[PDB]
């Protein structure tokens, strides 16, 4: 039994411009099949972005989150993994933000 999440390696926030995309590294925990769920969510208000990816079997995994076209903050957070008998786990480890403006 192992306790599956992710690990983001940007350290710290992202500066984009408007119409601009990001993409933040993250070395992810648990190994084996694996359904990453992750939100991009936004400061601004509640634009919360969700994104699964099912059996990752990487554990250092660069993800491309979506284009943002309106300077905004925006973090990047772990909503929950699963493991692959079907185990959901409540995500809470390291987040990223991306600060989108506009140029």
């Amino acid at each position: 039994r192992v306790k599956p999440s992710a690990s983001l390696k940007l350290h710290h926030d992202l500066k984009l411009c408007l119409g601009d995309h990001s993409s933040v590294p993250v070395a992810l925990k648990g190994q084996g099949p694996f359904t990453l769920t992750y939100d991009i969510i936004e400061t601004f208000s509640s634009k919360r972005k969700t994104f699964e990816i099912k059996e990752i079997k990487t554990n250092e995994y660069v993800i491309k989150t979506p284009v943002f076209t309106t300077g905004g903050d925006y973090i990047l957070s772990l909503v929950s993994i699963k493991d692959s008998t079907g185990c959901v786990v409540g995500l809470s480890q390291p987040d990223a933000k991306i600060q989108v403006r506009r140029d």
